[PDB]
């Protein structure tokens, strides 16, 4: 017989591997006596990413019986709401793409993450700026969720850091705008620019901005970049490294080359890891009642997974060493 796990991602719509992971895993699960001697099968639920689908699907799950767990979903404005009703139908939603801080600050005891919150990734980059000898930076920030989630959390482990922030704005209106803010941050002796906007919704045409004025101090950006050679020197901070050296990423790299005829993503790398995370924990469980599982995987841990060790604290965040920072050099990523 079988065990169900539903899956929520706006599958149509994207092209970021993270399906291949998926498959792989079930794959590799099931080539193995599966879990309790039961076959591993997903059941695959499209949201296109809007959130009356979203609720829709996730309803949908949690009235279904066959159904242990649920990986997903990819935005965090449709998991916030969505955890709300797997939490209230004991329902354990693992989230490998959801960064808001929020997620985690409710109460809920069924919802997880298997990635570091935007707040950790923050935190890392605070360090490691501080580290590197900044001390006064400047903030681009998007009035919106994300937005000032990531720039908050900066601002804040920035100055816990020792980092000043000197200037924080949100909006420029043409290239001389963008000349007269720099000029400014010359006076306060600017040395480096954190960029908490997605780079598909402004960052990008910042970039090119940034270096038409002449600006030249380094510059840094959260998750959503890890998604044209002008971004030479860019830091980012995200998760998943590809060249970490331990065997179970190795072996995870080369099996999925293999596969697929291209490198993993760290989309297609959470993926992975969270079927293979839910399955461990279902192969120690009372799969009679699925809301045992919830305490399961918070006792689950350390677990070694493709991105390194999981492990997770009562909010159901990720806080096992998983930030990879990034830098960009010619063209493709290089890792710190
Ligand atoms: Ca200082």
């Amino acid at each position: 017989e079988e065990i169900f796990i539903g899956v929520a991602w706006p599958f149509a719509s994207l092209d970021d591997l993270f399906a291949e992971g998926l498959e792989l895993a079930v794959q590799e699960i099931n080539e193995q006596g599966g879990v309790q001697g039961r076959k591993l099968s997903l059941v695959k639920a499209d949201d296109e990413a809007e959130l009356e689908k979203g609720l829709a699907i996730a309803q949908a799950f949690a009235d279904n019986a066959g159904i242990q767990a649920v990986i997903g979903h990819r935005n965090s404005f449709i998991s916030i709401p969505a955890a709300s009703i797997y939490d209230q139908a004991g329902l354990v939603m693992l989230s490998p793409a959801s960064t808001s801080p929020d997620l985690t600050d409710h109460g809920y005891i069924h919802v997880f993450r298997n990635i570091p919150s935007d707040q950790e990734i923050a935190r890392q980059l605070a360090i490691y700026l501080a580290e590197q000898g900044h001390e006064r930076m400047v903030i681009y920030y998007t009035d919106d969720s994300y937005g000032n989630g990531l720039a908050n959390a900066f601002e804040d482990y920035a100055r816990a850091q020792g980092i000043t922030i000197v200037d924080r704005f949100n909006y420029y209106g043409n290239l001389k705008d963008l000349e007269r803010l720099y000029d400014k941050w010359q006076a306060f002796g600017m040395d480096g620019i954190f960029i908490a906007k997605t780079a598909t919704g402004g960052g990008t045409e910042f970039l090119v901005d940034a270096k038409s004025v002449g600006i030249e101090v380094p510059l840094i950006a959260g998750n959503s970049w890890d998604a044209g050679m002008t971004a030479e020197g860019l830091l980012v901070g995200s998760f998943f490294n590809p060249q970490r050296p331990d065997s179970r990423t190795q072996d995870f790299v080369e099996a999925f080359r293999r596969e697929y005829g291209q490198p993993p993503t760290s989309y297609a790398a959470a993926g992975y890891d969270a079927v293979i995370l839910l399955a461990e924990a279902l192969e120690k469980s009372d799969l009679t009642h699925p809301a045992t599982l919830a305490q399961g995987l918070r006792d689950l841990g350390p677990w070694e997974g493709v991105m390194g060790m999981h492990r997770f604290d009562g909010r159901g965040d990720d806080i096992g060493d998983l930030v990879v920072l990034k830098k960009m050099k010619d063209g493709r990523f290089e890792y710190l």
